RNA sequence: AUUUUUG
C-alpha cells in the first residue's frame, strides 16, 4: 500500500506537494488529513477538501 | 471519515461552501443533505442534486 | 439514501427537472423511471436513457 | 432494473438507436449484443464494441 | 452472457487487425496480444502498448 | 493478470517507461513502485505519485 | 464518493 505511506509521509514531514487534477487544474499545499476517498489540503492558508477521483498526480520538490 | 465529518459540519452550520466541478464550473450554496453518492445543495432558491463523481473540491470564501 | 428519495419524488410529482451533463450539455424533461445505473427521461417527446456517470446535476425550481 | 429491459427491446426488435458519447459524438446502429460493460452495435455495416463508460445516452 | 471476453478472445487468436478508440479522441491500430480485467496489450508500430480499459471507448475491425 | 506482471517487470529492471495520461500528455521515467491504485514514477529527477484512473497507456 | 457498467 504505497498510497497511505506516501500521504502519511507528506502529512508528517509537512511536505509542500503539488496536486495535479484531471482537468488541468492544480494547487500547491500541505496534506493535513485524508481517508479512503478525500484528501484535505491546506493551501495559501485556506482548507480545501479534495476527492481523489479528481486528483491525477502528486508531485514533490 | 474526513469527508463525512466535514460534510456534517457544513450541513449543521448552514455554511456557504463553494463547490468546484471536474469541468471547471463552480457553485456556491448550503449543504441541505448528502449521502454516499450525491449532495443536495440549496443555492439561489433552487435545489441542486449533485453527483459526487462530478465534484473535485469543496472550500469556503 | 437521499438519491432515490429525490428521484421517486421527481418521478411521482411528475416534475420537470433540468439535467446537466459533464460536458456542459443540458436537457430539460421529466423523469419517467430509473434504476441503479441509468435514468429514463422524457424530454422533448422522444425518450432518452441517460447514464448517471454522464450526469453532473439535477436542477429544479 | 431498467437498463436491461431497455437493451432487450432494442435488440429484440432490431431497433435503430442513436448512441451519444461522453465527448458528444454520436453514432447510429442496431444493438446486437451486450453484457455488463460493453454493447455490440452494428452501424451501417461494421460492428463496434463499445464500453458503457464511454456512453452518455440512448435515444430513439 | 459475457460478450466482452468473447470478443476480446476471437481477436487475440485470429490476430485480427483491431482499431482502438480512446476517449480522448486518439486512435491506435494493432493486434490484441494479451488482456485481463483491467488492461489490454496491443502491439502496434513494433512497440508494445499496455492500455487501461477505462481509457478505451470502442473496438472496431479492419 | 497482465497488469501486475508488466508492472513488476518494469519495476524489476527499472525500465524506461513512457506513461500516457488520459489528456494525451506523456511522461517518460522508471516505475519505482506501485499498488492496486497508484504508481510511483521517477521522471526528470522529480518523483510523481500517479493514480491509475489518470493513466491511459504504458509504452516500452 | 480512491485500478473494466450509480463512473
Amino acid at each position: 500500500n504505497i498510497q497511505d505511506k506516501a500521504l502519511e509521509n507528506f502529512k508528517a514531514n509537512q511536505t509542500e506537494v503539488t496536486v495535479f487534477f484531471l482537468n488541468g487544474f492544480q494547487m500547491k499545499g500541505v496534506i493535513e488529513e485524508y481517508d479512503k476517498y478525500v484528501v484535505s489540503l491546506n493551501s495559501q492558508g485556506k482548507q480545501h477538501l479534495i476527492y481523489k477521483h479528481a486528483i491525477s498526480t502528486y508531485t514533490v520538490e
